[PDB]
């Protein structure tokens, strides 16, 4: 495997630069995904690593993830786990981040995190949606060009975007028109602060370390705090004390759990998507959902 020896020694000289010492590569282990990106650990007897790899072009999506992760960090709210770099090789492209100890469950530390997702949420910043670059949520990139109506920016860059995916895959839902301007008018009196969002946050993104809880794979943009809340309840929910103590912190507003189905909606089509050949009950689930917005 000639390229995979190269990309081995482009992230031995990313990893050099970041610690000062050259980092000498002595364990390797691949671990299990069923995402798009091959997932490694690999430590040099003292520092260990966790590599996300994937074809040489997908650098940008890579560089996107870090940058997010940076500027989550930044805002001194929830935990995130630190990047040691980005590259590529002559056919491979990387992400090299912290690798966190995960450890056994505690319901206690969902009350912290809920205190440090309303303090991220509570951020004061522009007065438009989207973001400066497209982050990415599962294979597919999130169009974030900046709107100052959300009705507009949901709808179209999250709603439209993800039916038009799935119609090219062959998983057609209705008219995408139709579904389209149903989500606009149900979000057209609602033009909330814009909040920045982990954008991808549910229980299989969190990991338990010692006596808090950290977060991964982010999808972020500025955009509706309650989508964040709304993905979080969609599978198997964060617990109890989660939404309790959030909702004593920044009260959710009236209109909640109107909103509450739209948003669920856009990731049913990301999940649909990405899996209708594994589960299969993300498009009936998705299905059923659209025929509750249009017909009822």
């Amino acid at each position: 495997n000639l390229y995979f020896q190269g990309m081995w020694k482009s992230i031995s000289q990313v990893l050099a630069e970041q610690f000062g010492a050259y980092y000498f590569i002595k364990h390797k282990e691949k671990l299990y995904s069923g995402e798009m990106n091959e997932i490694w650990l690999i430590n040099d007897e003292v520092q260990t690593v966790f590599v996300k790899i994937n074809e040489r072009s997908y650098r940008s999506m890579f560089r996107a993830e870090a940058d997010q992760l940076a500027l989550l960090a930044k805002t001194n709210s929830i935990n995130v786990p630190l990047v040691y770099g980005i590259g590529n090789s002559q056919g491979h492209s990387f992400l090299l981040l912290e690798a966190l100890n995960k450890s056994k469950n505690k319901q206690s530390s969902f009350t912290i995190f809920a205190e440090k997702i309303a303090q991220l949420h509570q951020i004061q910043g522009p007065d438009k949606y989207g973001l400066d670059f497209d982050t990415w949520l599962g294979p597919i990139y999130q169009p974030n060009d900046w709107q100052t109506s959300w009705a507009k920016f949901f709808s179209e860059n999250r709603i439209g975007w993800q039916l038009q995916i799935c119609k090219e895959k062959g998983l057609i839902f209705g008219n995408i028109d139709l579904i389209v301007q149903i989500v606009a008018d149900t979000l057209s009196k609602h033009n909330p602060k814009p909040s920045i969002l982990h954008g991808n946050l549910w229980i299989e993104n969190c990991i338990q370390v010692d006596d808090k809880i950290f977060v991964c794979n982010p999808a972020c943009y500025w955009g509706d705090r309650e989508c964040d809340i709304a993905f979080s309840s969609l599978f198997e929910p964060f617990p109890t004390n989660f939404y309790q103590r959030y909702n004593e912190i920044y009260p959710l507003e009236e209109g909640y759990l109107e909103r509450k189905l739209i948003y669920q909606l856009y990731y049913l089509l990301n999940f649909s998507y990405r899996y209708y050949n594994k589960k299969q009950s993300y498009v009936s689930l998705t299905q059923k959902l659209i025929n509750q917005i249009l017909h009822k």
